[PDB]
């Protein structure tokens, strides 16, 4: 059930869950695809990460408007590197409410990215304090500490089976960790653990580069992850 829209591709995981996924021609790399959520709740659309550019973005608001057509209240995206937030100047001019992890919106700058206008805070345990992620709706924000990146976070939706570990978790036939430039790779493997035992009734893991997946997921990219240390 994908579906082609311009140069992204559009896939329906739940009844009010979709998938975006965008693509940038990475010398080095291929055309690297990259994927994020939308969510509907009730009256109104929620989004986590961006595309990869501006141009991108915008036309994930245009297929909100012609699928859905119902205002996008927020954005969360889940740390700062190109693929999550590289189209936020896009949601600033569309007049949506962005959020981030503080720490994403401290290093936002130095890796070329506009910070969100919003700062997530964590708790020690690694949930959201919830004052910083206002009318979030079913999605549930878990800092499940560093790996990928410091600052990655995952995201969870209520009623639902689905939890989300961006680039933190790779898919349970994956060859390897991906781009572990930004990575903690001492704390890498209990992340991905963390992250599992957040959210233990999710049956479909979506993340950034494959597509969704059980949670053998998890299992795989944590034991991956083993061997760094
Ligand atoms: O780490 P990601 O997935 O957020 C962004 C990303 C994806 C693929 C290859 C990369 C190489 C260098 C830096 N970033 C890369
Ligand atoms: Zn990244
Ligand atoms: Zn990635």
């Amino acid at each position: 059930g994908d579906q082609r829209f311009g140069d992204l591709v559009f896939r329906q995981l739940a009844p009010n869950v979709w998938q975006h996924t965008s693509y940038l021609d990475m010398p080095g790399f291929g055309a690297v695809a990259s994927n994020g959520l939308i969510v509907r709740d009730g009256g109104r659309v929620l989004v986590v990460d961006t595309a990869w550019t501006d141009d991108q973005t915008a036309q994930i608001l245009n297929w909100i408007k012609q699928e859905i057509n119902l205002p996008v209240a927020l954005a969360v995206v889940t740390h700062a590197h190109q693929d999550k937030m590289g189209g936020m100047d896009a949601l600033h001019a569309a007049g949506i409410a962005t959020y981030a992890n503080a720490l994403s919106n401290q290093l936002a700058p130095q890796e070329g990215m506009v910070a969100a206008q919003h700062s997530l805070t964590f708790a020690a345990n690694g949930w959201v304090e919830p004052a910083t992620a206002p009318n979030f709706g079913p999605l549930k924000v878990f800092y499940p500490g560093p790996g990928h990146t410091s600052d990655n976070i995952t995201v969870g939706i209520d009623g639902t089976d689905i939890a989300f570990g961006g680039c933190l978790i790779k898919d349970s036939k994956a060859k390897s960790l991906g781009n572990l430039g930004d990575a903690d790779t001492e704390h890498y493997a209990a992340s991905a653990r963390a992250f599992g035992a957040a959210f233990p009734k999710a049956s479909m893991i979506v993340m950034s580069h494959s597509a969704p997946d059980s949670r053998a997921a998890i299992t795989h990219t944590a034991r991956m992850a083993d061997k760094l240390r």
